[PDB]
């Protein structure tokens, strides 16, 4: 069988330390993991018991994703505007589709999550990474696209894997700079809720010419159950609500009423935010103790974004000697920037603070040994 141009998406770089990571542990290691961008917890406990109930989109679901919008960010928002989704992959692939046309160009920042430029090439688009500068707190300005023909603009705010976030100001920028040259513009809001100083700005507190992605995966908590939710305008909802009927993309119903719950168990997610304020004050003690010294703000989500050209040349096989000889797991940089990740590294603190703490204790010793 013959295999299509856009079949030939790369292979995640960071699946060598993941394999190593579990060939370790069949060893009987055992290795902190600092590599994964989901969170440690699961479901939280009363999104189980509403779906243990029901075993012995969904209207009541959109109208509570609407209510969210109020209060997290005093926006009144149509539940009719809510679109439940398998997750945000099925967010993006709904909006691909939505927005954009064989070889349309479709500009994402570079660091970003490196799921976007595979999903775009993937359906037959054409992404166009942007190198973006610690001085713009690696994330998007208007500068970075104004000489570029593109279809569409996406920035994500808290960043995977930077943290970084953009505030009103640069968020105003960045959408009336998108508009005034044509590009659709996509705000990925996946890991709203994992914020500690700097408030999340939702896109809609700014326009509603805009696609808004997001999930259960992060904030609530449900990676692994394949819902989440976009905001589209109004006139939008009947393109997206056809291409998801006609192309069967929508969310298990069993998620569904889990999500629902989930929605309402404020305390347990916001004691999983505690574990994550946590961890990130021991990073940001410890991490420049250890040789980690230039790092991107991590002003939200779960991640440390490092600088790490003075210690190797090649992140990749630097990862992997940070597994085989601290028994740490992290990610090098080249999924998400391909032209300077080879000088950068991931780490996630989405685990236990115990965990963290053990972490960073192996990597100090790793590092002055080294």
């Amino acid at each position: 069988l013959k295999n299509s141009s856009r079949s030939a998406v790369d292979p995640f770089i960071v699946m060598d330390v993941m394999e190593a990571a579990r060939r370790a542990e069949e060893a009987g290691r055992r290795i902190i993991h600092m590599e994964v961008g989901q969170p440690g917890t699961g479901a939280p406990r009363g999104a189980v018991e509403a779906l243990a109930k029901s075993l012995e989109g969904l209207p009541a679901l959109r109208q509570r994703i609407a209510r969210l919008y109020g209060e997290w960010y005093g926006v009144d928002l149509d539940p009719g505007r809510v679109v439940i989704t398998p997750g945000s992959s099925g967010g993006f692939l709904l909006a691909f589709t939505a927005l954009f046309d064989s070889g349309d160009r479709v500009g994402i920042g570079a660091p970003g999550y490196p799921s976007y430029r595979q999903i775009l090439r993937a359906l037959g688009l054409v992404p166009v990474d942007l190198p973006t500068a610690p001085e713009n707190r690696l994330q998007p300005v208007p500068a970075d696209f104004a000489g570029l023909d593109l279809a569409g603009l996406m920035v994500a705010s808290p960043a995977n894997p930077t943290g970084t976030m953009l505030d009103h100001a640069a968020m105003g920028a960045l959408i009336e700079a998108a508009q005034a040259q044509g590009a659709s513009f996509i705000s990925d809001e996946i890991y709203h809720g994992i914020e500690y100083e700097a408030k999340a700005v939702t896109a809609l507190e700014l326009t509603d010419e805009c696609y808004v992605i997001n999930s259960f995966s992060k904030y609530f908590s449900m990676t692994g159950w394949r819902v989440g939710w976009m905001v589209v305008p109004e006139d939008q909802v009947r393109v997206v609500e056809r291409i998801a009927q006609n192309m069967f993309i929508c969310a298990p119903h069993a998620s569904q009423v889990a999500a629902l719950a989930a929605l309402d168990c404020d305390a347990e997610l916001q004691a999983n935010l505690d574990v994550y304020k946590a961890n990130r004050k021991l990073m940001l003690e410890r991490l420049p103790k250890a040789g980690f010294t230039r790092i991107a703000p991590p002003d939200g989500a779960f991640y440390v974004y490092a600088d790490v050209s003075d210690l190797t040349d090649d992140s990749r096989a630097f990862a992997a000697e940070i597994l085989e000889k601290a028994g740490v797991a992290v990610t090098p940089g080249l999924d998400f920037d391909p032209e300077r990740g080879a000088g950068t590294l991931r780490f996630s603190y989405a685990r236990a603070t115990a965990d963290i703490e053990e972490g960073l204790d192996r990597l100090e010793a790793f590092m002055q040994a080294r």
